[PDB]
C-alpha cells in the first residue's frame, strides 16, 4: 500500500533506474589467480565462482541482470515487511510488536528499498569474509577492504543522494525528523522491531535461493521462534512468500511447490517494476 504511496513510487524509481536494472561489476565476478590459489586450499570453503554465480539471466523480453537481487525481490521483500509485521502482532507475545505503528512499518518498507543496491556480484556473507581471509592468506597479512562493507557504503550512499531532494516530502509524513532519517541512514552500513521486521522480511525471501533443507533450518526456525513457537502462523507466512515469488516468475527452491524461473513473467516483472507491482496486489494477504 506504501509502495503506492507519492513517497514509495519515487524511491522504487529511485532504485531501480540507479541501480537494481544495471549488470554486476566485473571487477567482482571473480579474484585473481593469487587469491584463486589461497581460496582452493580450504575444501569446506564455498568456491570462488559463488563470486560469478547469478550474475545475469536470459528471459524472453531480456537479459535481466542481478536476477537473484533485481528489482523483483527487492519489492517482494518491502511487500512482506506490513504483512510480517501484523503476524508479529498476533502470534509473537512480545509487547515490542505492539509497538510497531504503521509508520514505523512504513519506515521498514522503504529502507527494505535501498536494501540490496550497493551489490556489485551475488556473492554471500560467507564469501565476502573467505574473499578477505584468501586476500590475506595470499600476500602475507594485507589488508584489503571488506567487500560488504563496500555494498553497504553504495546502498547508504544511494539513499543519502535520494534523500537529499526529497525531504519536504519525506519529512514529517514518513520521517519525523531529520535525526530520524539520520539513524535510518547509518543503520544501513552499521535489534529493534524495525530490524527484526526487516530481517524476517529477507529471510522469507531467501527460499527463491535456499534449498528446502537449508531454508528450513537456516531460516524457518528463527521465524517460528520469532512468533511464539507458532509453527502454523510461520508457514502462512512462507506461504504468502511462496505467492508472491510465484506470482513474479522467479525460482522458489526453499518452500512449496518448488518451481524454476518462469523466463517470460520474470522477465516482464524483473524488467517492468510497475508489471512486478501489479503481480504482487495480485495475491491476497493473510489473514491474521
Ligand atoms: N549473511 C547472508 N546470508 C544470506 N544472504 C545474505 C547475507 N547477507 C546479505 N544477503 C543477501 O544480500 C542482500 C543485501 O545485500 P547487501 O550486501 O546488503 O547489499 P546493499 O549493501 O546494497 O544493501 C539481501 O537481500 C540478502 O538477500
Ligand atoms: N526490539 C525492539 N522493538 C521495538 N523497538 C525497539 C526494540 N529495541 C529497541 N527499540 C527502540 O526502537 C527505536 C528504533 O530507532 P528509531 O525508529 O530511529 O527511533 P526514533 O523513531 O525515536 O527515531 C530505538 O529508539 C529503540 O529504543
Amino acid at each position: 500500500d506504501y509502495l503506492l504511496s507519492a513517497n514509495g513510487s519515487k524511491a522504487i524509481d529511485f532504485v531501480w533506474s540507479n541501480f537494481l536494472k544495471h549488470p554486476y561489476n566485473p571487477k567482482l565476478k571473480q579474484p585473481d589467480a593469487n587469491v584463486k590459489a589461497a581460496w582452493e586450499k580450504h575444501a569446506d570453503w564455498e568456491h570462488w565462482s559463488n563470486m560469478g554465480q547469478d550474475w545475469s539471466l536470459n528471459t524472453p523480453s531480456g537479459l535481466v541482470p542481478r536476477p537473484n537481487h533485481g528489482i523483483a525481490h527487492t519489492l517482494r521483500v518491502a511487500q512482506l515487511v506490513p504483512v510480517i509485521a501484523e503476524f508479529l502482532k498476533a502470534y509473537s507475545g512480545d509487547p515490542k510488536f505492539q509497538k510497531l505503528t504503521q509508520k514505523e512499518i512504513q519506515k521498514a518498507q522503504y529502507m527494505m528499498l535501498f536494501s540490496v543496491i550497493g551489490r556489485e556480484n551475488d556473492m554471500s556473507w560467507t564469501d565476502a569474509n573467505h574473499y578477505q581471509q584468501a586476500f590475506k592468506e595470499a600476500y602475507n597479512g594485507q589488508y584489503s577492504k571488506h567487500i560488504y562493507a563496500t555494498f553497504k557504503e553504495n546502498a547508504q550512499k544511494g539513499f543519502l543522494n535520494h534523500v537529499v531532494t526529497n525531504k519536504s516530502s519525506l519529512i514529517p509524513s514518513l520521517f519525523s525528523d531529520e535525526s530520524e532519517l539520520q539513524y535510518w541512514a547509518e543503520a544501513l552500513d552499521t535489534s529493534s522491531a524495525s530490524g527484526i521486521l526487516m530481517a524476517l522480511a529477507h529471510d522469507l525471501d531467501l527460499m527463491r535461493c535456499y534449498d528446502k533443507g537449508k531454508f528450513n533450518s537456516l531460516k524457518m526456525k528463527d521465524l517460528v521462534a520469532r512468533l511464539g513457537g507458532n509453527e502454523d502462523a510461520a508457514k502462512k507466512l512462507a506461504d504468502y512468500a511462496h505467492d508472491l515469488i510465484v506470482a513474479t516468475g522467479d525460482r522458489c527452491m526453499g518452500y512449496g511447490v518448488t518451481q524454476d524461473y518462469n523466463y517470460s513473467l520474470f522477465g516482464k516483472c524483473s524488467l517492468d517494476p510497475n508489471e512486478c507491482l501489479k503481480q504482487l496486489q495480485s495475491i491476497p494477504k493473510p489473514e491474521t
